Formats: C-alpha cells, structure tokens, sequence
C-alpha cells in the first residue's frame, strides 16, 4: 500500500531538498507580491522501490509512475498562487537506483507575499523570502533539510529586473508550530532589493529645486514694476503645482506619507511665502506715498534670509534620510 | 455506501469548524470585493471509519481517500470566486483515530463581496464579513458550530494592507432560510477597516486652502493697478481648476457625491467671487471719473468679510463630518 | 439506459424552473456586458428513479449521482462566459422523493451581453435581460416553464452597484426558431438601470457655465486698458480647454457623439467669440484716432446680447433632452 | 475501431459545414485581434452508426457518445485562443438518422488575429477574416465544403460594436499547402469595418483650426502695444501644446505616423511662425526710432498671406486623404 | 512496456525536430517577455510500432493513441507560460509508416523571457531567442538535432507587429550542463527587433527644439520693456515643463536613465538660463540709473553665445548615440 510512508510507525523518514532558481518574472508594489520560476529536487531511500539489476546505475520513469507510488507533499508557505508547467508534457522527472534511492524533480512558478515599507521611498531597501514546508507530516514523521548546506542553492546568471537591483542570496531553516496540528520543519530562500537612486534625484529632486531658485529672482527686480513682479510669483505657483501632479501620476500609488512627498510640500511653502513678501512691500510703499502726500528693507533682508533657510532645510533633511 | 451521512434517518450529525487566517491578498473599491487565504478544519465521529489498533493515536491519509469516503460540503456564501491550492500536490490532509474521530483540513483563497459606502470619503469606516454554510443539508440533518467558541479563530501576525488599517476580528452565528429549500446554520468572520487620515488632509485639504488664502491678497493691491489685479484672479482660477482635476485622477473613481468633493467645489466658488469683486470696483471708479469730468469701500469691507465666511464654512463642515 | 429522456417517443416532458438572484458582480461599458451570480432550480417526474420506502419524504444525493442519471441541459443564451462553483466541492444538490419527483439545483455566475446606447449620456436609461434555453431538445420533446408564474423569481435585499440604481425585476417567456434545428422555449429575466444625475450636473455642467459667465466680465472693463483686456480672454480659452480634457479623462471612453459633448463644445464657441469681440473694438478705436489726427456701441450691445443667447441655448437644449 | 475514418483506404469522405454567428465580443487595436461567439455544424454519412428503426426520423445523443465514436477534427487557423462552453453542461449536440446521416453541433468563442494599418487614421477601413481547416487529414482523405453555398452563413440581427460599424458578410474557399505535410481545404468568413468620422472631425480637427484662427488676430492689434502682443502669442503656443497632449491621451497608442498627427504638427508650425513675425516687426520699429533720433508693411502683408497658405494646405491635405 | 525508450540500455535514440512559425501575438516591455504561436514536429524510428501492410504509406492516429505509446518530452527553456490548443479537439497529429518511422506534431503558444536594455531608447536594438530542450533524458540516452539544418525553420509571410520591425531569423545549437543532473542538447530560434525612428524624432526631439529656439527671441526685445520680457521667459518654462510630462505619460515606464531623458533635461537648463540672463541685465541698468542720478553688452553677446553652445551640444550628443 503506497499510502503509508517508508518507515511507518518507527522513526521519521529523512527527505533532502535541492533548489535552482531560473528567473524572477514580475513584482507588484500595490498588491505586495513577487513571482518566481524554479527547479525543485527531492531525495530519499525507499526499499519497496528496489529492483534486481547489476548495473549499479539509475533508471528513468515519469509522471505516470508518480500517480502510483508514494511521494512527498511539500508546499509553498505564504504563497498567493502557483502551478507546474505541462508543455509539451508534465515537467516531471523520476530516477530510481538499484539500492532504492529515488530522485524526484519539478519545474514550477510561484507568487509569494512580501511585506514592504515605503516610508523611505525612494531611498528604501526591501527584504523578501520564499518558504518551503511539508503539509501533512510533522517532524516526528518526516525530517526535512538542505541536501548540501549553503551549497544546495544555485542561481541563474541573467536574472534581472527592470526597476530593481538584486543581491545577497542565502538559505536558512526554522521550526514552526500550529496550535491545532503540531511542529513542522521549514526552509527559507532569502534575498535583498534596491532602486536606481540617481535617476530619482533627477526626476523629482531637481525640477523643484530649480523652481525654488526661480522664485528668488523676484527680490532683485524694481519694486516700482508692479505688472512685472505680480504675475511672476503666481505663474511660479502654477508651475510648481503642475510638477507636483506629474510626479504623482508617474509613481506606484501608495496612501501614506513618503520621503519625497515631504520635500515637495516644503518647496511649495517656500514659493507661496515669496508671493506674500511682495504684497507686504507694495502695501507699505503705497501707504508711505499717501502719508507724504532705494531698495526696501524687506527686499534686502529677503535676499539673505530665504536661501539660508533652504540650506538649513536641506542639511536637516539629508541628515535624517542620509 | 459512503453516500449516506453518518446517522442517516435518525438525528443530525454534529460537525465542528476551526479556522486560521493567513493573509489578505487584495481589495477592489470599484467592484466592491476582497480576497483572503485561510486554513479550514472540520471534525466529526464516524464508525464506518474505525479500525482495530491499540495505539490510541491518529493515522494519516490524503486527498485520494477523500474521493472514496463521505465528507462535508461547506461553501462560501456571497463569494465571487475561490479555489484550493494544488502545488506540489493537493493541499489536503486527513487524520483518522482508532475510535473513529476524523479531522479534515484544506488551504483556500476566497474573494467575497463587501458592500461599501463612500459618502464620507475619506473619513469613512467599512465593515466586512466572511460567511460559511452547508450546501445540501438542513439543520435537521447536519448541525454546524464553532469548535471552541470565540477561540476557534486564529490570525497571523503580519497581516497587513497598503491602503488600510485592520482591527476587531470576532466570530458570530445565525440561522438562515431559503423559501424553496429550508433552514440552514451559518457562521461568520467579521472585521473592521479604516484609512490614513492625516495623509489625505495634506494631499487634498491643504493646496485648496492655500489657494483661497492667495485670492485674498488682491484686496490689498492698489485699485489703480488694473494690469496687476486683473491677471491675478484669472490665473488663480486656472490653478484651482488644475488642482481639482489632479485629485480626481488620483482617487478610486466613484460616481456619487463624496465629502471631499463638497469642500473643493466651495473653495472654487470663493475664488470665482473674488474676480467679480474687482470688476465691480473698477466699474464704479470709472463711472466716477466720468461723472466728475483712498481705499474703496468694497475693498475695505471685503478684507473683513471674506475670511470670516470661510471660517464659518469650516466650522459647520467639520461639525457635520467631525 | 439513462440517455433516453423520460417519456421517449411519446409526449414531451414538462420541466419547471425556479430562480433566486444573489449578486450583480460587475458591469463593463466598453465591452457592453454584465456579470451575475444566481441559484437555478429544476423539477420533473421520472419513474426509473423510484424506490420502495414508506416515509413519503425526499432523500439526498450529490454531484456523483448526477454523472450517472439523466438530467436537463439548459444553457444561457447570449452569454460570453459562465461557470459553476466548486469549493469546497461542487455546488450541486439532488433530492429524490418516493414517487419519483426530482429536484436539482446549482450555483453559477454568468456574464451576459447587453446592448447599450450612450447618445443621451448622462441622462440615459439602459435595459438588460438574462435568457434561458434548452440546448438539444425542441418543444415537442421538452416543455419549459416558470414553476409558479411571476413568483418564480426571488431577489436579494443587498444587491447594489457603485455607479447605477437597479429597479423593476420581472419575468417573461417567448418561443424561438433556428433555421437548421427547430422551435425552442425560452425564459427571460428583465430589469432596468439609471445613474446619479445630480452628481454629473456638478461635475460637468457647472464649471463650464461659470467659465462662460467669467468671459462676460470683459464687456465692463475700460477699452483703454489693452494689457488688461487682451490676456483675460486668452487665459479663459486656456482654462476651458483644460476643463474639456479633464472631463474626457474621467468618462468611460465612447467614440460617438453624446449629449454632454454638445454642451461643452457650445460653451467653447461662446468663449472664442468674446475674444474676437474686443479685437473688433480695439481696431475701430485705433482707426478713429488715426482719422481725427465713452462706452463703445459694440460693448454696450454685447452686454445684452451674449447672456440672452446663452439663455436661449439652455432653453432649447433642456427642451430636447428634458 | 472508431479510429479509422468512414471509407478508409478508398475515396475521401465528404464533410459539409454550416455556421451561424452570435456576437462580436471585443476588439483590441494594440494587439491586433478580435473575439467572436458562434455555432458550428457538421454533416456526413457513416454506416457503422446505422440502427434498425422504421421511424425515418432522427434520434438524439450528447457529448458522452462523442468520446466513443469517430468525429471530425476542424480547427481555427490564425487563432490566438478559443474554447467550448460548458454550463450547465457541455454545449454539444448529436443527432443520428436511420440511414446513418449524422449531425454534430458546437457553441464556441474564438479570438483571431487581424492585421490592421493605421496610416490613414481616422479615415481607415479594416478587413478581417475567420478561417476553418482540418488538422490531421489532407484533401485525399477528407473533403470540406459549404453545405448550401453562400447561404451556409447566418448572422444575428443585434450584432453591434461601440467603436465601429460592420458590413459585408460573405464566404470564400481556398486550397492551402504545408511543406512537411500536404494540401488542405480551407473555408473563410469575411467582413468589413469603419469608424464614426464626423465625431473625430469635432474631437480633433476642430479645436486646432480655431487655435490657428486665433493666432491671426494679432496682425490687427497696434504694434505700439508690446505688453499686449507679446503674451498673446506665447499663451497661444501653450494652448496648442496642451491640446496636442490631450488628443494623444485619448487615442489607442500606435508608434508610426498617422494622418491626424500630420495635421496637428502643421497647425503647430503656423502658430510658432506668428510669434517670430511680431519679433521682426518690433525690432525694425526700434532701430527706426534709434535711426531718426501707420501699419507696418509686414503686418499688412501677413493679414493676406497667412490665411491663404492655410487654405492651400487644407486643399492639398484633403486631396490626398479624401 | 511503452515506458522504456526505443534502444534502452544501448545507444541513444536520434530524434529530429522541424518547426514552422505562425504569429507573434504580443510583447511586454515592463515584464520583459514575448508571446508566440508555432507548429512543432518530431521524427524517429520505433519497431514496437510496426505493422504488416504492403502499402508502403503512412497511416493516421490522434491524441488518444498518444496517451498509450511512448513519446518524447521536449520543453521550452526560459518560458513563463505555454499551452496546447484544444478546439474543437486536441491539435495533435500522429502518422505511422509500415517500417516504423513515426511523425508527431503539435500546435502551441509560448511566452518566453527576453532580457532588454533601454539605455539607448529610442535608438536601441533588442535580440531575443526561443530555446528547446529535453526534460528527462541526457545526451547519452536521447540525441536532438535539426532535421534539415538551416532549412528546418519556416516562417509566415504576414508576421507583423504594431510597434517594431522584425528581421534575421536563423537557428543555432548548444550543449548545456546542470550540476545535479548532466549534459543536455539544446536548440535555438533567434531574431532581431527595431523601432520607427523618424516618428520619435517628431514626437519628442522636435517640440523641445522649437521651445529652445523660442527662448532666444528675448535677446532682441527692448530691455526697457520689462512687462514684456519678464512674462515671456516664465511662460516658456511652463510650456517646457508641460511637454516633459506629456512625453513621460506616453512612454512604456522604465526607471533608469535613457537617451531621450538627457536631451530633454539639457533643453530645460537652456530655458532656465535665459531667465537668469535678463534678471542680470535689468539689475545692472537699474543701478546705473541710480548711479547717474543702446543695446546692453550682455544682450549682444548672448545673441551669439547661446545658439553656438546648443549647436556644440547637438554635435557631441549625436556623435555619442549616432
Ligand atoms: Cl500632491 C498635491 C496635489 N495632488 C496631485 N495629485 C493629487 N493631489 C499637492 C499637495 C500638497 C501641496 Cl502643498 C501642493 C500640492 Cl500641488
Ligand atoms: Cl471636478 C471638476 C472638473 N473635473 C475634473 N475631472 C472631471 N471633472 C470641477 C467640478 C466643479 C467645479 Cl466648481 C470645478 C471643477 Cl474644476
Ligand atoms: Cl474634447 C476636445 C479636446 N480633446 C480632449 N481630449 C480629446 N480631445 C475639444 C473638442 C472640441 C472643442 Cl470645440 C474643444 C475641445 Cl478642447
Ligand atoms: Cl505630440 C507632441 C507632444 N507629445 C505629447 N505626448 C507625447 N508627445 C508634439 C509633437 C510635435 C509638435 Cl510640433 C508639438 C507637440 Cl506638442
Ligand atoms: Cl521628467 C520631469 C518631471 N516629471 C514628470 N513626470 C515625472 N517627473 C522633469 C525632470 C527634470 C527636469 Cl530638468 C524637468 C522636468 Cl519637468
Ligand atoms: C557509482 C557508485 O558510487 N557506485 C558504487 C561503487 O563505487 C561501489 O564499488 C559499489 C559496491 O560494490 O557500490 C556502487
Ligand atoms: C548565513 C549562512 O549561510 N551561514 C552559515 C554560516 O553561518 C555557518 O557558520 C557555515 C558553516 O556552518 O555555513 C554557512
Ligand atoms: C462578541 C463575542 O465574541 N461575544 C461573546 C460574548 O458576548 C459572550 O458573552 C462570551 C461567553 O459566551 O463569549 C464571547
Ligand atoms: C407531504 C405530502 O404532501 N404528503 C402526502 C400526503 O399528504 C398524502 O396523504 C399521501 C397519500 O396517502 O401522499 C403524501
Ligand atoms: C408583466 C407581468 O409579470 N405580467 C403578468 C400579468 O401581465 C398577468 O396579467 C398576471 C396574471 O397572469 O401575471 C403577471
Ligand atoms: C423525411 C424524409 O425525407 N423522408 C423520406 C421519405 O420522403 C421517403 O418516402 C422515404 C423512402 O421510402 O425515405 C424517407
Ligand atoms: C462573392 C460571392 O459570394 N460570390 C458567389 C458568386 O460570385 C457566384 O457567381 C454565385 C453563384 O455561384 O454565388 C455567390
Ligand atoms: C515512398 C518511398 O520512398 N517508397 C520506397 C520505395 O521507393 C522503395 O522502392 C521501397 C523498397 O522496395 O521502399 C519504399
Ligand atoms: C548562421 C548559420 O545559419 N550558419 C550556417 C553556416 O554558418 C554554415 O557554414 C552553413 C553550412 O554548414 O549552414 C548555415
Ligand atoms: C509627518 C510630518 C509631515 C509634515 C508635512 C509638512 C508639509 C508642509
Ligand atoms: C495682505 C498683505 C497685507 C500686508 C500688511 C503688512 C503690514 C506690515
Ligand atoms: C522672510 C523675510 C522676512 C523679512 C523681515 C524683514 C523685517 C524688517
Ligand atoms: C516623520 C519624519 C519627519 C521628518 C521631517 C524632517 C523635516 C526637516
Ligand atoms: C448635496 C449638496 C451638494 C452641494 C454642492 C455645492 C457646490 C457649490
Ligand atoms: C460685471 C460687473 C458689473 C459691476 C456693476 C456694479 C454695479 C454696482
Ligand atoms: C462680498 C463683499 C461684499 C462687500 C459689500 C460692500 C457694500 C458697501
Ligand atoms: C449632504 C450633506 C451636505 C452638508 C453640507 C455642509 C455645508 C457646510
Ligand atoms: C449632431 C450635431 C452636432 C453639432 C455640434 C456643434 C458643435 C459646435
Ligand atoms: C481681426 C479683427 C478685424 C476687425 C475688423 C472690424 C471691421 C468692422
Ligand atoms: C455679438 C455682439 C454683436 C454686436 C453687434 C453691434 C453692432 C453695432
Ligand atoms: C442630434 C440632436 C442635436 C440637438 C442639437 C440641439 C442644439 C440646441
Ligand atoms: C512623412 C512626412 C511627415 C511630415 C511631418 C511634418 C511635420 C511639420
Ligand atoms: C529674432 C528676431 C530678429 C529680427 C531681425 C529682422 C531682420 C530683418
Ligand atoms: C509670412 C509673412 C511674410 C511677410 C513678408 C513681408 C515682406 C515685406
Ligand atoms: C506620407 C504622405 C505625406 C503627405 C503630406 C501632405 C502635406 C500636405
Ligand atoms: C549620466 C549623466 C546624466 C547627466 C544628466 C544631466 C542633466 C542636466
Ligand atoms: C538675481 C540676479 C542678480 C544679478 C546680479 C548681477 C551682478 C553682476
Ligand atoms: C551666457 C551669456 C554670457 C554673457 C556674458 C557677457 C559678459 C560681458
Ligand atoms: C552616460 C553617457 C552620458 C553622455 C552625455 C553626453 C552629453 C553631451
Ligand atoms: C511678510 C513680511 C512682513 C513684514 C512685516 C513688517
Ligand atoms: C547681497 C546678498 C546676497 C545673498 C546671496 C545668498
Ligand atoms: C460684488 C459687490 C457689488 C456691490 C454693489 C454695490
Ligand atoms: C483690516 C482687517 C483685517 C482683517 C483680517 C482678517
Ligand atoms: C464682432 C463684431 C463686429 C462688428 C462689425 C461692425
Ligand atoms: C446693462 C445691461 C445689463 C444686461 C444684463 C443681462
Ligand atoms: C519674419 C519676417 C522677416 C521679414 C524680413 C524683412
Ligand atoms: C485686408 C486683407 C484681409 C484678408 C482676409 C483674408
Ligand atoms: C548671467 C550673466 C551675468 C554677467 C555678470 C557680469
Ligand atoms: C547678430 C548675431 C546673430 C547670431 C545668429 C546666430
Ligand atoms: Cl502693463
């Protein structure tokens, strides 16, 4: 009866795992998941599978035999969807040796949930993992381990992504507990991710800075030229508002506060204050004309104060986000 | 014949349910649904499943036995789509004890319809539920209950969402009736949802307020400077219209009136009225010049009246939506 | 042989239908279809299904028996896609009575084609239907009818949609003909749909109207102030063009002429004419100065003529679309 | 052995086809394909299927018999995806007559590749086709033809599309050759498509034309009014650029040159030239003032030359695209 | 036992491949993959499949026989998803000759990963490939080759794409190694891709260039006209910012630096510098008036220097990207 595991009732059966990674097919920021294609290999010794031959060499069967014999039942923990490839036929392999050591191999694609924090965007780093576990059998019945330690993971040379950079592949293990079912062995495949920083500096942190620098030109124009100093500021407000909407249309769409939002909103406040400045100046000059019937003090102070505050802002901001 | 339930013809069979929640995979606002992955467990006593062993301990089978024996038929009420995971094999478990107490377990993902009201957006709170029912059998044949009361629900520590905050998981039960079929027992899994308010305050309720404040600067400029007071107002109208279209491009897309729409439209009316104000002033000054051949009264009254009305608006608005 | 219908060769077998509607899952305007989840019930009398019991009460089987016995073959006319739910097992029920009266029940989701006319958008009303027919058997072999007349349809209390309002559920029947196959009986489920009008009035018919009102302010400014009357009109053109593009980005995307398009284009023409007006005025004043070396007549006539024409436009427009 | 065709080894078996079209479900411009739902019927005479009855009338089986007997193997040439409907059961019909004439019928949806040329957009016309072929058997084994000539195609009265107009359904046949396999018979279903022209005239060819007409107003304003003639032109440039981006956001997205692109770019050049015109005029007047210390000739020539060139452009353009 | 290959234990079985390409269904730039539909053919000699007939001619079976006999197990290396077509029945063919030479044929669609570099966009060229391999058997058991060399690939005459141009189809072979499994034979189908350059020149490299040319007009306007030279520059900044956001909304969405980005950002810097220029000029004139109580030198130098620098930029840029 190939429904009972090898060594039933006695000690747990040692099953060993080997993995090779093919590709990383996609990543979704809004749904917080990633998709991967890999090869998965198993090993064990079963005597009901022995045969009399002198060759001392393995012999090959396929998926049809897999539905007759007994086989492990690993599954992917914290997955959203997976499948096994089937063209032009099932991507399954089964090799059987004279002494009874089986090898069993699959090709699969998995989508796995990854929790991500965007508060430092775009200067963040994300960490993700793939988890492997047996579904039905506890650690007293089935024992699970990496076949050759840290060397039981292999990775493909052309694995790439359009939005990210990948580094630091390694394996770990950990024991897990379910309250209604027991203690299970679990294996992990970990890696790290990062973005192209110097592109975001030019896409977002550059136009805003130029706009704030453009609002300071007003302090050097003659206060007598009202039809020239009034339209300049409000057009500058318009430009900055347009920019803040273009950046939002090109970003992934997240609804809590991010690093880049802070910088843009502060630049906006600097440009709004410049408009209030000249309104004060105009009003004071006008009441002086009325009272009686050279650069203004507020102009020659603004020319110093505004840039220095912006410089202080930048120092603190980049001390916090580094 | 494992087509007749245990206890056929006599009294109803008691079946008990246990649940553990894995993840919340996605939420759709336009279609009004959510997607969830969970583990589902059942329990009962059947004597046709007894076997002679002294061990007083459970013994394990899998999905192939499930197609031979009799098994409950629960289903998900008010679901749009669901499925059972099958890699690397069916995520199914079956454990059978010497006295005949069966345990049966599945891994599944469900999308369930949730009715939502957006009239208070973005200050709303949404309530959603998952419902479990037997398809074929009434309460006189099958009896359904939570195995250990309020403690029959377990939830994962890293359950998270990018747009929402989750709280208040608990269980309830209720009897249900179909007119052509009878009375059935139903179980419920309830929870609550909310948004990040202080992000929306800065994304939407901040730029508009600054714009209305910018339209008030006009009352302090000299009425003699026509080429300076005329372009200011119409450029301010342009800026506010641009803003009202950016917010609409970044929101989920709903076609009845929402809280945030009201605030934006009222700000728009304030800016339109400021333009009509100076047109009155200009016309009156001009006819005075013609008649005959200092700040105007309407200017020095507007400087008080406009801000006070806006303050009254804000008081009432936040008294209504709190 | 359960491949021959009950009453083969003699008279047609009467089969009766009962329906209960669960939810309306989605609607697509571009592809012209809707998606629905319902319960579907059948009834008939078959003697090969009789059994000797005294109970005078029905007894329950499930989907496995359905593959052995004979069963109707209804299908959904003018559907694009459908399916039967299968978690945690097939959503199928079969109840069999001592005298041989079978009851058979399914849970299904269907997407059905609905032809829609958008010429009156957004003041339109759409009518849609679900059609049920037997695939293989003509009216001389199988007879199909509603079990209890108008009362054979039941509907759920919380059926809702985010963009529409639903009303007027009722049933009808009609005989249908295929040229290569014969006459068949058909059943229908009809209902009506409508939009939230007073939201569209504020989203689209309000900003344009304010813009046209803003273009009339120019007639009251002094014709001597050229740098003040020239930029006003062209900025107003810019604002109206921006608005006409935002509305188009927020609508469903249809490529023939709709009611709302007409109103927007007419407003655009009014604003373009205002610019041509002042160009005439300026030119005439200038040639007068040249000839020789008070309000202009065209100004004081425009102040009356423009609003009156707009009022005439609105009267006719709302007499046509009501 | 129902694996050998009727008439094996001798002459080819005549199989006849009949078709009725239900709906046209969708069209994709970017991927260049369309999706269709239809009924497909076959006919032939097989003697291994004869039975002794006097009725001289056909008798009905279904899909389960289809898996036992022999049946044709038609397939859809140049399809991307297809399927057969299966709710509430397989949409399959089989009718068998006393003399052995079989009728066999299916309901299916197909997506078929259609090659399209967009160079004349939006004044184009597209032609598409559906192709039917036998997969395994050459013209010496299986003979394929339309059952009743041009009358073997039927079409539904409410077939409609939201973006197109459909006309000219007819059938054709053609012999085809594969180099590694042989000569096969092929059947075709052809039709024609077109757009709503007079909507595109108003959506795209109208605003641009008004803008070019607005740039000509500048020639009639007094050259002495620099602060009035300078902002007019550059604001007009801004408006035209905005328009050219809105049209691009509402079109299907194709990356070679189209008819409508040409018209928009030429209008853009006309508006840019108007700005250069006044710059010349201003410079010449200024140097005249300097030299010494009425309408300008370039103004009164532009008033004639610009409109006449635009009229010439329109004549040629509509002579080419008609 | 048709589970052992022909020639088991002795020498490897020679299997030969032939391919014909139907269509190229789609391409995704963000996910870096392409989708293809093709016919795939195999050949070999097996004696357990011989039959006694004099005809010296092949005889036809179908997919049902394929599940009984032994058959190769090729698969698609570096694929994301594939499938075999099944309407109206499995697209499978099997022809068997008196001497035992089998022919076996399939119709399939595959999506295959293609690594792409966008740094030269839009002047890039991409190279892609399709790879074929045996899953279970090494080169000592199964030998794989192209049936007729370079002539074993055929391609369809109407293969086309909406965004690209296709050229250079040819075949290659290469031996491959897996560390846990052995050496395998691999076949390749290669081709080349390119874009429509002269469309992108007009869509992107034309408006920016005109804008930079428009910013140079300012050097020829009289420095005394402040209300005419100040609004011109800031409106030009606004126009250029708008343009840079429209291009980004119409491109595929990639997050590292591309060729076209560089050109746009440099144009932006030229327009910002023009505004700073007149601010210097105005300030110097004003202090001169104050000191004392003709074209400026910076104006007549700018008129030469700005265009020459832009010309130098273009020379270098097109020397680098050619
Ligand atoms: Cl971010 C934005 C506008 N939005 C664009 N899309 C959605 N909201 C905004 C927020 C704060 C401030 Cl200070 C200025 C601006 Cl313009
Ligand atoms: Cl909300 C909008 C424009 N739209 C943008 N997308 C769709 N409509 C609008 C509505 C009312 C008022 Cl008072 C002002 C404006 Cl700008
Ligand atoms: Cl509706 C549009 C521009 N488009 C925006 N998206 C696509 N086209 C338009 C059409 C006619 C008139 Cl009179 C004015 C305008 Cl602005
Ligand atoms: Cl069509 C476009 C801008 N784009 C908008 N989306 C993508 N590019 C443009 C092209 C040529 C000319 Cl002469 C003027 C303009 Cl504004
Ligand atoms: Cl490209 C962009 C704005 N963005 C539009 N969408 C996203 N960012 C920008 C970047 C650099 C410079 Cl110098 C100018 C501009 Cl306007
Ligand atoms: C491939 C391999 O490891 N083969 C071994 C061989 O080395 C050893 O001599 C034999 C025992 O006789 O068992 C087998
Ligand atoms: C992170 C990781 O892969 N670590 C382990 C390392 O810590 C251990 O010391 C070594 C030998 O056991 O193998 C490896
Ligand atoms: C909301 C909820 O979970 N409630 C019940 C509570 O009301 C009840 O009193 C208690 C003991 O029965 O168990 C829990
Ligand atoms: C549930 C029901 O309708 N049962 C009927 C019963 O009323 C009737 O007396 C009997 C004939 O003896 O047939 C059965
Ligand atoms: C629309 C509809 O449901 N109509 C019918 C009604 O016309 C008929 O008179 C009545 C009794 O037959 O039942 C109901
Ligand atoms: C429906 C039909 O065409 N039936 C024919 C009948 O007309 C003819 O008389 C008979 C030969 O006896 O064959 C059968
Ligand atoms: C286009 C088309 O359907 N054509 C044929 C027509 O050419 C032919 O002359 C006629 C009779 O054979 O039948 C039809
Ligand atoms: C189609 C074909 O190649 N047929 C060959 C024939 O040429 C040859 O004469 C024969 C041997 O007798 O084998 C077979
Ligand atoms: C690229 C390619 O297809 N190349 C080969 C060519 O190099 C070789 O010389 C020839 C004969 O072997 O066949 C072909
Ligand atoms: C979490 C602090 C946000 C501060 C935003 C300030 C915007 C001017
Ligand atoms: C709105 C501007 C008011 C300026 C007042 C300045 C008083 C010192
Ligand atoms: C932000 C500028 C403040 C200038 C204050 C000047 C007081 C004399
Ligand atoms: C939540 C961190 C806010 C940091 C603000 C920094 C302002 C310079
Ligand atoms: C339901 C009341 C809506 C009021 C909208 C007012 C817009 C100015
Ligand atoms: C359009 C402005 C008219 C202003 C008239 C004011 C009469 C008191
Ligand atoms: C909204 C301002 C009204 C001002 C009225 C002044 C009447 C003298
Ligand atoms: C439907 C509620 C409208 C509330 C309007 C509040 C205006 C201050
Ligand atoms: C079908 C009549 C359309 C009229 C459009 C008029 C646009 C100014
Ligand atoms: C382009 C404006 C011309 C105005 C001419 C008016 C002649 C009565
Ligand atoms: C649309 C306004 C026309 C004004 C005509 C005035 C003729 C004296
Ligand atoms: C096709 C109907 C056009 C109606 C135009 C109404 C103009 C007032
Ligand atoms: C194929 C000719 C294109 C011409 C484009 C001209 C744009 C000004
Ligand atoms: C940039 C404008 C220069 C105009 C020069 C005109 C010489 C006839
Ligand atoms: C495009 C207008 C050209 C005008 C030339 C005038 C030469 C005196
Ligand atoms: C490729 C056709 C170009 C036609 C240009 C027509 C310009 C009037
Ligand atoms: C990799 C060099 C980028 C240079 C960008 C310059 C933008 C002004
Ligand atoms: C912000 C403009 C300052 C110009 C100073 C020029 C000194 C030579
Ligand atoms: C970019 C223009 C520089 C002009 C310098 C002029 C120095 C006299
Ligand atoms: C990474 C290549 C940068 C090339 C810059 C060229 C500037 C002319
Ligand atoms: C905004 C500056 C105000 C200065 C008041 C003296
Ligand atoms: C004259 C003060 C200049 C300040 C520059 C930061
Ligand atoms: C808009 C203010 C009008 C005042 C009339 C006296
Ligand atoms: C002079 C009146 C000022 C009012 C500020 C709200
Ligand atoms: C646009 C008005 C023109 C009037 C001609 C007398
Ligand atoms: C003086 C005429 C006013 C007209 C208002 C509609
Ligand atoms: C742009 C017109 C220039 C005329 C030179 C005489
Ligand atoms: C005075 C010339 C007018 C030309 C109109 C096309
Ligand atoms: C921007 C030009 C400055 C020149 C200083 C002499
Ligand atoms: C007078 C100098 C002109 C320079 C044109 C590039
Ligand atoms: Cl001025």
């Amino acid at each position: 009866d190939f429904s009972m595991r090898p060594g039933f009732g006695g000690p747990a059966i040692p099953v060993g795992v080997d993995v090779q990674v093919e590709s990383l097919d996609s990543i979704s920021e809004v749904d917080m998941d990633f998709t991967m294609t890999l090869y998965l290999r198993h090993y064990w010794k079963d005597e009901r599978l022995s045969f009399p031959s002198t060759n001392n060499l393995s012999m090959t069967f396929d998926g049809r035999l897999v539905k007759k014999i007994w086989v492990p039942d690993m599954f992917f923990v914290h997955s959203k969807r997976s499948f096994i490839h089937d063209t032009t036929t099932d991507n399954v392999m089964l090799r059987v040796q004279p002494d009874g050591k089986v090898l069993y191999s699959l090709r699969v694609t998995v989508t796995a949930m990854c929790n991500m924090d965007f508060s430092r965007f775009p200067l963040d780093t994300q960490t993700c993992s793939l988890e492997i576990e047996s579904y039905a059998y506890t650690e007293d019945d089935l024992m699970l381990y990496w076949k050759k330690g840290n060397d039981s993971l292999k990775t493909d040379e052309r694995i790439s992504l359009s939005q990210f950079l990948i580094q630091e592949f390694h394996t770990t293990t950990k024991l897990a507990f379910y309250s209604s079912t027991g203690w299970y062995n679990r294996l992990y495949i970990n890696f790290t991710l990062r973005r192209h920083i110097f592109f975001f500096l030019l896409q977002t942190y550059f136009p805003a800075t130029l706009m704030v620098m453009l609002s300071w030109v007003s302090f050097w124009i003659d206060r007598r030229a009202v039809p020239a100093r009034v339209p300049l500021g409000i057009t500058t407000v318009l430009t900055m508002s347009t920019i803040i909407t273009g950046v939002n249309a090109s970003m992934p769409r997240v609804s809590y506060i991010k690093a880049v939002d802070i910088y843009l909103w502060v630049s906006f406040v600097f440009v709004f204050l410049s408009v209030l400045e000249y309104a004060a100046v105009n009003y004071l000059t006008t009441v002086q004309e009325r009272k009686e019937q050279d650069t203004h003090a507020i102009d020659k102070y603004s020319r110093i104060i505004f840039p220095a505050a912006y410089i202080l802002f930048n120092l603190i901001y980049w001390s916090i986000f580094s």
